[PDB]
Order: C-alpha cells, then structure tokens, then sequence
C-alpha cells in the first residue's frame, strides 16, 4: 500500500506512487522524474492522468508506451490549475526533466515536494522566492555532515584535463563512461566536445537521450561505435573484465582505456580532494571513480533549507531506520535553532 509520504493532503493527488495498483482515492498521480524507482508500475496499461514535465512525458509515450491521452505535460515556472488545485513545477537540477512541485491548498497551506533535487543558491530566486512554505516534503539522501563532495563544474574539469592528457599523449586510447539511467550526461558529453569527438552508445540508449530536449544532440550522440572514440556502456560493464572484453571487439584501433564510472558520494570523499583523485589500474586499463552527484551535499540541503523556513519537515529518503530517522530529525531542529525560525 502506498505510503503517507507520497500523499498530499486536502487533494486527491499522490507523488511518485505508480507501484502499489490503483490508490485509494487519487484522482491524479505525479511523477517528479524519469527514475526506475520514481515510475516503477507505469506502463500502456496505465489508464489515470500522469502529471509531469514535457521531457517526462516524451519518455513515458516513447519508452514506456504510456498513451498519449493520459499523459498531461506542465509547462516550468507557470501557475496551471489541477482538479481545482493551483501548482507549479519548478527545475529540480537533478536529471533531465526533474521537478519539484509546488501545491497551494484550497485552505491556505503551501506544500513543497522537492522528488528528488541538488539544492542551488539559484533556487533562492525562483518563483519560491513570493511565499510561505507551511509543508516541506525532503530528498534527504545525504542528510549527514559527512557527505561532502565537489561541485559539477569542478568534476567535469577534472574529467576533461585527464580525458584530454591521455588521448594527446596516446592517440590509440579508447574513452569509456559507464550509464544505467538517465542523468550526468555532462560526463560524456563534455569528454567527446574537448577530444572532437561524438559519443558512440546502443540504439536503446541514443532513443532514450533523443527524448530529451538537448540543444544539437544530433550533433554530440551516435550510433556508429566505429567513428566514435568516446563509448557509453552500461555500469555493470565497467569492470577490468567487461572492458577487457569491449577492447577485443574494438577490432584493433585501440591500445588503451581510460574509463569513467559516475558515482555518488563515496568513502574517499572523506580523505581526497577531486584534484588528487587517482584510477585502479590493470595492465592497459584504468578506471576513475569520479563523485557527480546529482542529489544535494549535507551543505547545499542546510543552506537551502534555513532560507526556506518550512514550518514541518516531512523526509522522502533514509525512512526505514529508527536511528536515520532520529538522526534525521536532530538535524532538522539544529538547522532551526541555529536560524531562529
Ligand atoms: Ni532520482
């Protein structure tokens, strides 16, 4: 059954609720983003109306089947009404098409669910900026001192100078970056503009990232794995064997990989500056954890919400635990304490 964090009061909506069958009185279901664990349960079948961004919905008629007349894309930073209820969508700065969601209830109570987001200074001049928030539904994933990582910006710099160096010092090198949703396409992206390259990738992937709305996409992407020397394969793949492999079937054009796994934070993060960041290397193999994450560091979540003020906390992220919760909690009373609201 669904649980109450995904269900805002006083309407008949629901957020992010697709896998637990038709919910009990909900008359119109969400959906902040295009991830397995947000969507899980949408599909041709599905007959109730999806509310969600035009790139949500390119992806829900185009991957998933969803029909066409119970998709109902919003248009960002615009007041629309729903069954009665004014909203907005607002960027999440998470993966393409990711938006909070903004309710003004018929009572007077605003409600903001952030689905899942990397809280940014710019969000402080938003459409948020003109109101009261009563109800704050959180993305607390890093909720915790000790999730500290760098920016976007700083990481992609480091993927581009090493990228670079290593292809101008061997022009036989062969680029891999790993994907398994979407998301952090900066990676890859960035890496084929500085070597003049596009990025080579399955037809599953280049029909995924064709939904999209990238600005010239048909000029950074392909399907021809032969022209390129930036390769996307899936995360499970990116592995000393999985690779070693890729490099057989490359046909001989290639002496060396340098690849690139994306992850979130990590325990390294602890010690090392992106800076000193270094691969596991075997033989002419390499491999780079880089820390890009796309959800807030503990610092970006404070900040934004001690500007924000809500007058309750209700956490989406780490619910399952007693002691995550209680952690969670402490958090959000210092954060008070510390801002005077
Ligand atoms: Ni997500």
């Amino acid at each position: 059954t669904c649980p109450f964090y995904k269900k805002i009061p006083g309407t008949g909506f629901t957020v992010d609720a697709f896998q637990y069958g038709v919910v009990e009185g909900c008359t119109a279901y969400f959906l902040t983003h295009f991830h397995s664990d947000h969507y899980a349960g949408l599909s041709k079948h599905f007959t109730f109306p999806v509310y969600c961004s035009e790139i949500t919905g390119n992806l829900l008629k185009n991957k998933l089947h969803v029909q066409e007349q119970y998709i109902h894309p919003l248009p960002l930073d615009t007041e629309c009404i729903v069954n009665g209820v004014k909203v907005v969508l607002l960027d999440a700065n998470h993966c393409p098409g990711a938006v909070m969601i903004l309710f003004y209830l018929p009572n007077g109570t605003v409600i903001l669910h952030t689905g899942d987001f990397r809280a940014d200074p710019s969000m402080e001049r938003s459409l948020l900026a003109d109101q009261k928030v009563h109800m704050l539904y959180l993305d607390t994933t890093y909720c915790s001192p000790e999730y500290t990582f760098p920016s976007q910006q700083e990481v992609i710099r480091f993927a581009i100078n090493t990228a670079f160096e290593a292809v101008t010092l061997n022009p036989h090198a062969l680029v891999v970056c790993g994907t398994y949703s979407i998301g952090k396409e900066k990676v890859f992206l960035a890496i084929a503009d500085v070597l003049g390259s596009k990025v080579g990738m399955s037809q599953e992937k280049y029909k995924t990232l064709q939904c999209l709305n990238i600005p010239e996409i048909n000029s950074l992407i392909t399907t021809d794995m032969c022209s390129s020397l930036v390769h996307l394969l899936p995360m499970m793949q990116i592995n000393f064997k999985g690779l070693q492999s890729h490099l057989k079937k490359c046909g001989g054009k290639y002496n060396q990989i340098l690849a690139f796994r994306p992850t979130g934070w990590t325990h390294s993060n602890k010690f090392t500056r992106i800076a000193d960041v270094i691969p596991q290397t075997k033989g002419n193999i390499s491999i780079y954890g880089i820390p890009y994450s796309e959800h807030s560091s503990y610092l970006e979540m404070k900040r934004f919400v001690q500007w924000l003020k809500p007058q309750k906390i209700i956490p989406t992220v780490n619910v399952g635990t007693w002691k995550s919760r209680s952690t969670m909690e402490k958090y959000f009373r210092e954060w008070k304490l510390e801002a005077g609201y």
